[PDB]
């Protein structure tokens, strides 16, 4: 599995560039998007045939995400859209990798920063080979949360967005960011730059990646409920440590919202 | 005074390094901003003495941020406190310079990143050397703003901080984000990576820099009101155009803040 692993990783740098030489420069995100997915899925059966693969392509063609034992490519080939089109600076590569239904191997490319996250089950998590770690702040009141806004304009979600973020701010935490990709927000929380990322509507594939790196850096992913995170249920709190987990968990609202098993 | 800005771009670079030094490693980010002040104060008294200076210390000892003729440096020594306590990226050194009370050059300086954005009244913005210009992007559906949640957890305020944030998402607009400083926010404008960000709550030093790097990359600035922008008012929109502007302008309402000034 360590040439998988280092063969996704030249995989996500080549995606990588794509994505920034068209950042210099149907709409110019979905060119740019149909074509790493084809370079990327084509890459991947070529090598690796017997491998099965989650993404949008195969839920889009009306396969459901259902992860089996055989290894699994979990791919995002531009994480950050409206970035991409923004230039605002943060645009992720991210592939997942798993067998027996757990998480191998993640490797997130942040194209623009230049910034290559991996980690390895067991064998720990790195930005550009320097070894990552999570925070130890385990004080809710000193801690700085990243999240994302959602991209439905549906004003009962809105509301609960706004009204999860109000209550977490009144605790009161040191802040909230938003850098625009869920893959972003985990890197920075396995850094230590942040203490915990949550987030209720996101999909497999744009965690499945950088899930692994938070863990391999010290942290914890759990599910908004409490209980064991859920890559198929749409929600993640990834966080530096379970006290900060539970605290978030405790403290927010469920929007309802339709497994990427259903 | 172009001997006057570029002598502010080394002590710019210096700050940064004290800064990006102590983020490697009376708390830490205090230690650091009592020193990087009293660099910048008296190396600016040292070579010119006869200079005024705006900041928060003239302010915290009893003076009035009152601009006269004379040349003000309007300086912020660590814009990006709570993210230079987390290691979240994003911390400037800012300073401002005005004669005749208008603003005449402006320099930030993005430690973590190394980036160093520059602007002098009538000669154009650069970052590092490159020329910035904003975006074009007069559709607000399709513009993506920067903002923050402020530093006051007094309940009247944040519901109107995230009324206001509500109100915008809901127009639609392409999204939001929260990037942790005033002044890099409004390099990020500069550059054409968002199209707008507005607050209310900052000090006149924390955009005093920053300002004249929009408009030299060809924005606007203008007050929440849509009257002209005042530097001691407390509140801004920096903006790619004025159509923009205005939009925001008529969609946002007042939190009531006591002037630099008063």
């Amino acid at each position: 599995w360590q040439e998988c692993m280092d063969y996704a990783v030249t995989l996500a740098r080549q995606a990588g560039e794509v994505v920034c030489e068209a950042i210099k420069n149907v709409d110019l995100v979905t060119a740019t998007d149909q074509k790493v997915e084809k370079m990327l899925i084509s890459s991947i059966k070529e090598k690796y045939p017997s491998h099965s693969f989650i993404g949008e392509e195969s839920v889009a063609a009306g396969e459901k995400s259902i992860l089996t034992d055989n290894p699994t490519w979990i791919i995002d080939p531009i994480d950050g859209t409206t970035n991409f089109v923004h230039r605002f600076p943060f645009v992720a590569v991210s592939i997942g990798f798993a067998v027996n239904k757990k998480i191998e191997f993640g490797v997130v490319y942040s194209c623009v920063e230049g910034k290559m996250y991996t980690a390895r089950k067991g064998k720990g998590a790195f930005c550009n080979g320097q070894k990552l770690q999570v925070s130890q702040q385990e004080d809710i009141t000193k801690s700085l949360l990243v999240t994302e806004l959602g991209s439905s304009r549906t004003p009962e979600t809105v509301r609960m967005v706004l009204s999860n973020m109000e209550k977490l701010f009144c605790i009161p935490v040191h802040g909230i960011r938003s850098v625009g990709t869920a893959a972003v927000n985990m890197c920075l929380v396995a850094t230590g730059g942040a203490d915990a990322y949550y987030e209720m509507g996101i999909h497999c594939w744009d965690v499945a990646g950088a899930g692994i790196i938070v863990t391999e850096a010290g942290g914890v992913l759990m599910d908004v409920t409490g209980g064991p995170f859920d890559l198929m249920s749409r929600r993640v709190i990834a966080a530096n440590n379970r006290i900060l987990a539970e605290r978030i968990a405790k403290e927010i609202q469920v929007i309802p919202l339709q497994r990427d098993d259903e």
